[PDB]
């Protein structure tokens, strides 16, 4: 068993795992809506010296929807505070 | 699926349902623990016009164990509040 917890904190890789799981079923996402990310930056020169990082590519989630700019919904919702 | 709740104010009959339940993994009881009471009362006569009323016997829940009167322990164990 598994039970994955996200929060407004994680992005990119960390909502790979939250996502491939989820889709998969294979485990419970719990906590709050994630921040949104999945967009990776080329860098790649232009100048001699100067260069360019721009988005290139989005990876999305086993189902087909994306990351950005939703993000991961956790199964059960839950706010942190005290118990 | 099903999801039990219990509370200190649920005996004698509260915790057959409750407990019979969790001994066969039939549901996940939540909660806090029961106010433990099982037992039976019968009113044997035993004057012309006498009678005293005496505990004989109480009910064991599936597995073996005494309700009166450890009662019912939640798997999960909260208390009332406000989430």
């Amino acid at each position: 068993p598994i039970a994955v917890l996200v929060n407004g904190g994680s992005a990119s890789a960390s909502e790979i795992v939250a996502g491939a799981l989820q889709d998969h079923k294979r485990a419970v996402i719990i906590g709050e809506k994630t921040f949104g990310k999945g967009s990776v930056q080329m860098l790649l020169p232009v100048n001699k010296d100067e260069a360019i990082k721009i988005t290139t590519a989005r990876y999305y989630l086993p189902s087909g929807r994306t990351i950005q700019a939703k993000g991961i919904t956790p199964d059960i919702v839950i706010y942190p505070g005290k118990v």
